[PDB]
């Protein structure tokens, strides 16, 4: 197949590596701009290999796509558009021109989670069972007909990086590769989103991660983790931003020992101990945090936070 690829990052650029040792011919490679002259890995890759390669400040001027891009585009003759991972809307006159149309990876178990942070969202809900999605591009946000699906269990200390790294990355890429596998042959599902159990969710940035420290240690833990790593998870104290990682809810025979941190908001101080910090619900159950990070950038074990 006639294959155009629009994304971004590492993801994008396995699936793309993946596809061509699959015997499609990927016609076009559609990503970002230069940032700090900083390459994209998968233009980087696909200019390596001399395929056609876009770096598109913009897709649209006043709402509608800029000619220059459509006839550009327009010219592959991709049959199918695959989009792991481009954050920003594509225009619908590039969605709809292939025959077989657009699709697009997602990190969730759709229609759950539909927005951006969906692994996020995942986490912070304490989701028993998480996943990610190939659908059938579509006008609307995240809301196109699935085609295929994949789940996992969520383990009860998974953070964002871990089920990531462990399933929606590995997993994902064997999934938009089957994906494209089913089209070639006529078999791919075609599957309408329901309304039930549809929910939609803002990116998680930096200052949307504080802690609410009136809530249920678990759910304290769960918010945590479910911003772990990006963008983490904080507090004020000890006169900055407080950032936390690596949360377990295991304090089973744990000690409360040593020096007191204190906590505007919190339910109670919570103890740097040997093991890492000591944190407390509006119901007092524990957690545990294992890594801090200081407003300065400087990383540590939570044990040393008096060092």
């Amino acid at each position: 197949m006639k294959i155009a690829v629009i994304g971004q990052s590492l993801f994008g650029q396995e699936v793309y590596c993946q596809l061509r040792k699959e015997g499609h011919e990927v016609v076009g490679v559609f990503t970002i701009p230069d940032k700090d002259g900083k390459a994209d890995p998968d233009g980087l890759e696909a200019e390596k290999d001399g395929v056609p390669v876009f770096k598109f400040p913009r897709w649209r001027a006043r709402g509608q796509a800029l000619p220059e891009v459509v006839a550009k585009y327009q010219a592959l003759g991709a049959e199918l558009n695959v989009l792991p991972f481009c954050s920003q809307f594509i225009p619908m006159e590039v969605i709809n021109a292939p025959r077989h149309g657009s699709i697009i990876y997602h990190p969730s178990l759709l229609p759950r989670h539909r927005g951006a942070s969906a692994i996020n969202w995942t986490l912070i809900h304490g989701d028993k069972k998480g996943g990610f999605t190939i659908f059938w591009a579509d006008d609307g946000l995240d809301t196109g007909d699935l085609l295929l699906q994949k789940e996992c269990e969520v383990l009860p200390d998974d953070t964002v990086s871990t089920l990531y790294n462990r399933f929606l990355f590995p997993e994902g890429i064997k999934g938009m590769v089957q994906a494209v596998r089913l089209i070639a042959e006529g078999t791919a599902p075609r599957c309408p989103q329901s309304e039930e159990g549809a929910t939609y969710e803002g990116i998680q940035k930096k200052e949307t991660a504080k802690i609410n420290w009136d809530q249920p240690a678990e759910a304290i833990h769960n918010w945590i983790r479910g911003n772990d790593k990006v963008p983490g998870a904080w507090t004020e104290a000890c006169g900055q931003k407080l950032t936390f990682f690596n949360s377990t809810l295991n304090t089973s025979g744990l000690s409360t020992q040593g020096e007191a941190l204190p906590i505007p908001g919190a339910h109670r101080p919570g103890v740097v101990t040997k093991a890492g910090l000591i944190l407390f619900g509006n119901d007092d159950r524990m957690l545990l945090v294992k890594n801090i990070q200081l407003e300065d950038g400087k990383m540590m074990p939570a044990s040393q936070f008096f060092k």
